[PDB]
């Protein structure tokens, strides 16, 4: 199955809610009465339709197996139907809660690895993730990570930057470009990933667990950065405060960390 553009919404049976997302309600469903999808209901008013327009016109044909795959959307009315994939484990911060204590530091390396090769596939394209955190990861089957990025992403052009305006995410996973010159750059959402990377390897503790966003700020900006994880060796902390640079120019690209992660797989 692939990226099909406009859907027909009489062939997308709805079965049971999945929850409630940033942009609508997600439902479960059966589509073409055969394939299990994931159906994200967005509510007139509740999302930009250039934002939209454009995502679907280009994001959305990005096919990789470490990002959610979209199959189409219902959007000659409201609400606006956006179909995925259904991924079968659901939100991977869930899954850190509630089943990380049995989990392996090699398959926690692995689901990190799994983000970072679908978010240097996203990066090859010029597309940043503007909410890059666990939250918005799916775990499949064989407890592979997929990457949700629907009303996440902004056209980035490499070493360039530009407004952070729109949806504003939660600044705990956000770099200082960001909360203090309201930019993003090609590697905001390097940052984030390393925020990823101490999520998974704290197995879903919040990051500034007794701080305030305005304590985080301030914080950041003096230098101070999150711990080094129990479950993380000195290595794999010195790749994600890695992504904690200040400067942008500074932090490495996916593919850099992608290159860095390879060796220490198992």
């Amino acid at each position: 199955l692939y990226f099909q553009g406009e859907l027909k919404r009489e062939e997308i049976t709805l079965l049971k809610e999945l929850g409630s997302g940033q942009f609508g309600v997600v439902k479960l469903g059966k589509w073409k009465g055969q394939y299990d999808v994931a159906v994200k209901m967005i509510k007139e008013g509740s999302m930009s339709e250039d934002e939209f327009f454009q995502e679907a016109q280009t994001m959305m044909k990005l096919s990789h197996p470490k990002l959610v795959k979209f199959y189409g959307v219902c959007s000659k009315e409201y609400p606006i139907y956006i179909v995925t994939e259904y991924i079968s484990n659901g939100c991977l911060l869930n899954y850190l809660r509630s089943h990380g204590k049995g989990l392996e530091p090699s398959q926690l390396l692995e689901m990190c690895y799994d983000v970072c090769e679908g978010m240097a596939f996203l990066e090859s394209h010029q597309f940043i993730h503007r909410d890059l955190a666990a939250r918005n990861c799916l775990v499949d089957r064989d407890l592979c990570v997929k990457v949700s990025d629907f009303g996440m992403t902004r056209y980035v052009l490499d070493d360039q930057y530009v407004s952070s305006v729109g949806t504003k995410f939660p600044v705990k996973w956000s770099a200082p470009e960001v909360f203090h010159y309201f930019k993003y750059s090609s590697k905001s959402d390097v940052w984030a990933f390393g925020i990823l990377m101490w999520e998974v390897f704290s197995l879903g503790k919040m990051p500034y667990d007794l701080y305030t966003n305005s304590e985080v700020v301030l914080k950041v900006s003096q230098g101070h950065r999150l711990y080094r994880p129990h479950l993380a060796s000195d290595t794999i902390y010195q790749i994600m405060y890695s992504c904690w640079h200040e400067l942008p120019e500074k932090r490495p690209t996916f593919q850099q960390l992608l290159s860095s992660i390879e060796p220490l797989r198992e």
